[PDB]
């Protein structure tokens, strides 16, 4: 465990963390994709082996000794706001048992769903609220990754109102 948990946000490709673990925001098929898992493909291709696993579901494979876990958000597009918020919560809990079993002090991890599986909506709220529920009771320092000016200070400020 790290010796002071602490939740951090960084505006940078989360393909150049440093942290012990990435989560990568994947499809269910375990193809290169876009945006998050296309950055994450072509740094950690060796990951993708047998990454495929279903929504609301997280699957780690190693790069080397580097654990890349594969968590699967719903898309907005094809679920219902009820199921969506049900499998993407379900998601982050996932994540959290992984991160766990890893034996990690830090893990760096995108906001899931909120790209394009959002449905065409603002989801920074909806996603990291699922973020804190799943990780508040993790020891693992964690590192929030997002490419959105605004975003990053909306989350700094959502991180800092809990301290
Ligand atoms: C943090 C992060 N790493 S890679 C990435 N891409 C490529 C998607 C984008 N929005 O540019 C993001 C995000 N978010
Ligand atoms: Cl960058
Ligand atoms: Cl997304
Ligand atoms: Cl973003």
């Amino acid at each position: 465990g790290a010796m002071a948990p602490s939740y951090r946000v960084k505006r940078m490709d989360i393909a150049k963390n440093d942290e012990e673990c990435v989560v990568n925001a994947a499809n269910p098929r375990g193809l290169p994709g876009d945006g998050v898992c296309k950055a994450v493909y072509k740094k950690w291709p060796e990951s993708f082996k047998n990454s495929a696993t279903p929504v609301g579901t997280a699957k780690t494979v190693m790069c080397g000794t580097y654990p890349v876990i594969h968590a699967v958000g719903p898309n907005f597009s094809n679920y219902t706001e009820s199921e969506g918020d049900r499998e993407l919560a379900a998601a982050y809990r996932e994540v959290a048992k992984e991160v766990t079993r890893l034996g990690v002090n830090s893990v760096a991890i995108p906001l899931l769903s909120t790209g394009v599986y959002s449905g065409g909506k603002d989801r920074l709220t909806q996603s990291l609220n699922h973020l804190f529920t799943a990780m508040d009771s993790t020891d693992a320092d964690v590192v929030i990754y997002c490419r959105d000016k605004e975003w990053e200070k909306k989350i700094s400020e959502a991180i800092q109102m809990r301290t």
